[PDB]
């Protein structure tokens, strides 16, 4: 079983349609539940999908509690942008940023570990390159996305010796959350299908390596 | 004039008494107006003190608005830690956590920036050790640390050019990290108010201090 | 073409197998004479190896213009270690690990910028988990591996707005197989589309 | 007693000068004996000066071997070198890696050697080079970072030892040696249960 948040649109929506045409059963959440179901009624082999705010912690126990069965991997996805100059930031959509990004995260990714931690799970947590640099007009995005990897850096030490393992990867270029200060009309990005399908193969070991950390990046 | 956050105790409480000691001007804040007092009474040179929850971006508003001048240094020393395996942690308390520590930081500096990004203040602000490295046990501690180092390198590029400064402050070895051989909020407060020189045409902006 | 360094042996000559295995052309490079004589023979697709001291700058601008072609991929591979506690380490040893592994992925790294940032070439520098954490008793080659991370992400910069890449990749204590590695650093990196692998990281 | 190295000029010099001030003994080696005479002229209680190649192991050895325990080592040696990488010349590469990293590298170890059960703290200038890449400072970056990799990495090896590693990266160098010299000096303290670990100067 793969359980994808954030598949709703984007590259959790197009990390989806890959695992199902490889015939992998998913489960699919999101915010909405009209948009989940058009990605699921595109694939063949999905086991359910779910409309979830996991900026609850209540909806997320639920998320899981309510699967048939113990997934092999889990894919983290959802997130959401929001930039420019700090003064001018508005301070409602920075608690929104928080709860998209870094609760999201943390609910997520404590239920995990709370049920799984024991079972050989692959934890695909998506951040950003915006988690490993800082960045002008970013510095909330920025504080989210190092707030996620701090979390996912601190319980892979609590996590030695245990078959659970969180696989970290860094998408940079893609529409999800861009910022330009100017440019030409908006090939601009890397297209969700084309990051998916990096991902996919970099996550499909075959060997007794595995790929812990991957970034991906727009050629521009 | 210096104004110092988390200044009820601890280490901004320890700060404050050695600006004073300098004939400093300094205005406090923290959570409790009674700790806020106790440590007043120890000064000599304080000009007010004000009870605040940073978590809430109107109350810093009010906060800076108040103030009779422009300052000159501001501490931001507000915090609390969390702790334990993430399974073993209370949602709840990593809310309380994110908002002591990160939604404060966002507020306080968006507040300094706001007002003050053309004029010379230092804003110094204290993190942890944390921020620098993951730690085992502190997972939503070390993220909300993390998260305010990013917000600050990222403001940082954003005040190139402007007189305003942000300090980066990192202690590590204090006992509000423990979950007699911890360094104390007294020595620390020595070493961070001894460091922070701007010196001619320089300033240190990074400073780590640690127990040995 | 690929250009692959340090494949006497080890990682490189494992890569070197597997470019050969999907029908891609390579020319290897190498300490060893006789060792890359014998990953060589192995090969089918293979034009040629050559012996070469990579700390030595004539030697590297050499291996590059007898070169026929422009590479379409260089990956360098060249590395050796050497650990204890810095104090038994003997400094004839560690100016060995510098040469081996700084001065190699400098003077490779330099002599392709000066030929070809203006074609689209890939450049995967293989480095080390030593490149991003410090190590004990590691303490001379986290040295070497965190001066090429500090080298490769400042021409990056220098890289802007040109074609050529250069691709990271940070493999853990081989503890691996070599063979694993290979398997894994070759599966994962990637162009498609608008994007590409920048940066990968393979553990156990 | 502090033992400083690049003491010749510049920062190391500008620190002598106000460790003497205070009344501190010294010790001073850099390249020139000459420039040595002439800093050592200002000072009062200089206890001595030697001229040494960092770069030779036997230099650093008999630095050590024929001077008390010093009570503070500063390590200031080290030299710039820039340019875009395809137009820096691989000798003076060369002698930029052999001023910096192994420089740092021998003198570490010869104390990590000999005074590692001791009170000393060793303070280990570097630069902002070593904390972020920059264009035109690929192999500054480099060297810089080794440096930062080598101490990270001795500080995990003397965990539990009195022996302590401080670490300084001074930026901006508009900013004089001068001015350098005093917020350093100004900051390094080991108070009570605690000490300055890392500091970071920049120009206003």
């Amino acid at each position: 079983l793969i359980v994808i948040t954030g598949a709703s649109s984007g590259l959790g929506a197009e990390l989806a349609k890959l695992y199902d045409a490889e015939g992998k059963a998913t489960y699919l959440t999101g915010r909405s539940e009209s948009k989940l179901s058009t990605v699921t009624n595109c694939l063949s082999n999905n086991v359910g999908y779910r409309a979830r705010d996991l900026a609850s912690h209540q909806e997320v126990e639920q998320l899981f509690e309510q699967l048939d069965s113990i997934p092999s991997t889990v894919v983290h996805s959802a997130g959401s942008g929001y930039f420019g100059l700090l003064q001018e930031q508005d301070p409602e959509q920075i608690q929104t940023l928080i709860e998209n990004n870094l609760s999201s995260a943390i609910n997520v990714l404590r239920e995990l570990v709370k049920r799984y931690k024991d079972q050989p799970v692959n934890v695909v947590m998506i951040m950003s390159t915006a988690a490993q640099q800082p960045k002008a007009q970013e510095s909330t995005y920025c504080a989210v996305k190092w707030a996620v990897k701090g979390l996912i850096e601190s319980v892979r030490l609590e996590l030695k010796g245990k078959p659970m393992k969180i696989i970290a990867v860094y998408p940079g270029g893609m529409a999800t959350e861009f910022w330009e200060t100017s440019g030409k009309s908006l090939s601009s990005f890397m297209s969700a299908e084309d990051a998916a399908l990096m991902i996919h193969g970099a996550l499909a070991n075959i060997g007794n390596g595995y790929v812990s950390d991957i970034t991906v990046n727009r050629e521009g």
